[PDB]
């Protein structure tokens, strides 16, 4: 096996959850220890449904900027038994633009699903379904609905969390490292 196809399989299997909330079906990335992130849309309650049993939430954190604007991620503390391989090195310390990079899905609709989304560049402001939001990036393919979560990686690197798209193009949340500091 070559070393991409082994590093978003691993990611798949160790880091990359099948989740669901009230608002349905999402992918979660696990980051380290008990810390997970997930497209805001899914408004996390006091329980989340991960893979096959229902996890309490510990602690949700929505990130704004300096300014206060939305980012479009919720940072979980989760009370579990799991603790997730440590992917922080594999994060952009800054929002980094990246080519032929790929779109990782993971929910029970879409399970292990890989989306070949090209070059994805800085972008920035987006008007995400009447909420405003910064730091995003693009690609231009047409991803779907159901596809929120999503985890975009380029050659060893965790890059972006799919947050929507126009029927020609698909945005994330960029990831930067300090998002995940302790």
């Amino acid at each position: 096996m070559g070393p991409s196809l082994d590093f978003a399989l691993s990611l798949l299997r160790r880091n990359i959850r099948q989740v669901q909330t009230d608002q349905g079906h999402f992918t979660m990335l696990g980051v380290r220890d008990r810390l997970a992130v997930l497209p805001r849309h899914s408004q996390p309650g006091k329980t989340i449904w991960v893979e096959h049993k229902l996890i309490n939430i510990l602690d949700a954190v929505e990130l704004v900027d300096e300014q206060g604007v939305n980012l479009e991620l919720t940072l979980v503390t989760l009370d579990t038994n799991e603790k997730f391989r440590d992917i922080t090195k594999f994060i952009p310390e800054n929002i980094s633009a990246a080519s032929d990079a790929t779109l990782v899905i993971n929910t029970e609709h879409m399970p292990s699903m890989f989306v070949p989304v090209g070059d994805v560049v800085q972008y920035g402001f987006l008007n995400l379904s009447g909420k405003p939001t910064h730091r995003t990036m693009m690609y231009n393919f047409p991803t779907k609905a159901g596809q929120c979560g999503g985890v975009v990686t380029s050659v060893g690197k965790v890059i972006g969390i799919h947050i929507g798209g126009n029927g020609r193009q698909g945005f994330c949340a960029g990831l930067k490292r300090s998002y995940f500091a302790s």
